[PDB]
């Protein structure tokens, strides 16, 4: 039993732990702000956390391990003043200007100032923004007139995907953040896939907006706006409107989308029903065939990035499927006139996604045909929040609606792809059909599931036995290759996602405080929905899809061959 006392309140623990772990364990407020992901901003440490402890003095509470003895004050005025004191020194070199800010509602560093009173010794009032804004990338954009030169998003890179491409650099003689030799993100070796994002606790990184496409686009008489949102969406919009974590929100989310005057309201689940009845036939090929192993899948663009950056050899490997957002948007440009009448030049298709990879994945040149391309606009969860705010849409007191069933149907197999191994799992209840031309009531393959960072299974088809692997981030795939784990023996299947958690903690999807952090995990949490989804949906497999068979046998005929394969397949040259 180490005895402390914390305001003059004693405690009796066995633990061995930081005060601030204790403090938050003990319901004993204290502040923090560059710990983030089990670390802190190491060169540059914030001091926000500063407390005093009796016979030592001020203190980090974020890495300053308590011990039996301890006499801790979290707010003293000494403590305080220097607190306010860091603050006000972040106040002098941030554009304290709220208003039209994207993390107003948000904020960590207002939260902060509001609690000590904060206030600059000299208003940070730049009149240029463009030499602290950088636009250039397809997905990130950084506007250093917010950067507390914190870290977080550093660290954060380093620790999701190993890469280190978010850098402190040295511009001028003086710290910034950014890509290597600050050049644009794309161009250097960078997912785009926005954890840098998802780590900042103000409005210094974000997404490429896509809003003025989707507006321009809603203003023109002549286009027919399609809008599809990815499965994440619907598990994760609900937390900016204060519903809380893991509520279901998809009926609600298609009535906002019809009174923001979208013209068709599809899903990108049905895309991934797609993606599967192409990419479970291309593996049946492969076992046909012998080879050759393994197949990767392709529907990550930031894994796609990965492996151009990192593994280029590995990209014949390449499920030649398109990614569920790219394979509907070609249906949407070909199929969706052939049972509507439009005309293919006016049909201007928007994605809802949580991720910021897929802006780029839009607009990769070769991602059209006949000049139309697949995807006119991709908009991030948080963007498609905002859109409905500004529109002053009640959201969170919405009445359920349905989805447009054409291209909106989908199967429980589509559901669960948000969920790291649910591509795996979705493509896998598939496969097996096909490959033994059999109607199987044993669909669900729990080993694939869940937040290990490399899991396996094997999978007996048509009396054979095949290792699968499933990659739970951009780290552990440099893991599972740098480690020789992808040698243990000969993988068939392999799914990756960049993003740990898969496509819920993607990096467009809504900023969680680091305390609600600690509290709710919100990989499981929003994951949930998506499960539960498919638990109570009649068909769960994507071949059973009734509107997307009526697709495939009106239209594209049958999947990996014909029309199919000529235009819903994607193959990486480099
Ligand atoms: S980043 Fe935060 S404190 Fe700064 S202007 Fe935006 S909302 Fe205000
Ligand atoms: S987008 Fe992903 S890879 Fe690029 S800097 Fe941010 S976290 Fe790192
Ligand atoms: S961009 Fe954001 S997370 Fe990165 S150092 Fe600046 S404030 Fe911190
Ligand atoms: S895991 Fe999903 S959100 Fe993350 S980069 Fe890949 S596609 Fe985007
Ligand atoms: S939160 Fe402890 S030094 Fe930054």
């Amino acid at each position: 039993m180490k005895t402390i006392i914390i305001n003059g309140v004693q405690f009796n623990t066995d633990e061995d732990t930081t005060i601030l772990k204790f403090a938050r364990d003990n319901n004993i407020d204290i502040s923090a702000l560059c710990f983030l992901n089990n670390c802190n901003n190491d060169i540059n440490k914030c001091e926000i956390c500063t407390v005093e402890v009796e016979g030592t003095g001020l203190v980090t509470a974020c890495d300053t391990l308590i011990e039996d003895g301890m006499i801790i004050n979290t707010n003293s005025d000494a403590v305080n003043e220097k607190i306010k004191s860091r603050i006000s020194q972040l106040l002098d070199i941030h554009e304290f200007k709220c208003g039209p800010c994207n993390r107003r509602e948000n904020c960590e560093f207002l939260k902060l100032v509001i609690k000590y009173k904060a206030r600059a010794s000299k208003p940070f009032l730049p009149k240029d923004k463009t030499e602290y804004v950088d636009e250039r990338s397809k997905s990130l954009t950084v506007d250093r007139t917010k950067c507390l030169l914190c870290g977080r998003c550093v660290n954060a890179c380093g620790k999701n995907t190993e890469t280190y491409a978010m850098k402190f650099l040295n511009k001028n003689g003086k710290t910034i953040i950014g890509a290597e030799d600050e050049k644009c993100f794309d161009d250097t070796n960078c997912l785009l896939c926005g954890q840098c994002i998802i780590a900042c606790p103000v409005a210094a990184l974000s997404e490429k907006s896509h809003m003025d496409r989707v507006k321009n686009a809603l203003n023109a008489p002549e286009k027919h706006v399609i809008v599809a949102m990815a499965p994440s969406v619907r598990a994760s919009i609900g937390e900016l409107f204060n519903m809380g974590f893991g509520v279901d929100v998809t009926g609600k989310i298609y009535t906002a989308l019809r009174q923001l005057g979208f013209d068709k309201i599809f899903d990108i689940n049905f895309g991934a029903d797609m993606t599967i009845m192409e990419e479970a036939t291309e593996l049946v090929q492969r076992i046909e065939n012998n080879g050759p192993f393994p197949m990767f899948t392709s529907c990550c663009p930031g894994w796609v990035r990965q492996a151009e950056n990192y593994y280029p050899e590995l990209l014949n490997n390449l499920s030649s499927a398109k990614s569920p957002q790219q394979i509907f948007g070609t249906a949407s440009k070909t199929y969706y006139p052939s049972i509507s009448g439009l005309d293919p030049k006016n049909v201007f298709t928007v994605t809802v996604m949580p991720c910021t990879s897929k802006k780029f994945e839009a607009d990769r040149p070769q991602m059209e045909k006949d000049g139309l391309r697949d995807i006119d606009a991709v908009i991030t969860t948080r963007e498609l929040a905002k859109m409905i705010k500004d529109a002053k849409i009640p959201f969170a007191k919405l009445e359920d609606s349905e989805a447009d069933p054409a291209m909106g149907e989908y199967s429980g197999a589509g559901a669960i792809f948000g969920a790291t191994g649910g591509v795996m799992e979705a493509a896998l209840r598939s496969a097996k059909d096909f490959a033994e031309n059999a109607e199987l009531e044993d669909i669900e393959y729990k080993q694939v599931r869940g937040l290990n960072g490399i899991k396996e299974a094997e999978v007996e088809i048509n009396n054979n036995k095949y290792n699968v692997a499933v990659i739970n981030g951009a780290s552990n795939l440099f893991k599972f290759m740098k480690s020789g784990m992808i040698n243990e023996k000969q993988y068939h299947f392999i799914e990756v996602m960049a993003c740990h958690g898969g496509c819920v903690n993607g990096g467009g999807q809504p900023h969680v405080n680091p305390k609600d952090l600690e509290k709710v995990d919100i990989k499981k949490v929003r994951a949930s929905v998506l499960y539960n989804q498919d638990e109570h949906l009649s068909k769960r497999k994507s071949h059973e899809n009734t509107a997307l068979v009526k697709m495939y046998q009106n239209y594209f005929g049958k999947p990996g061959e014909g029309r199919a394969h000529e235009i819903l397949h994607f193959k990486y040259k480099k």
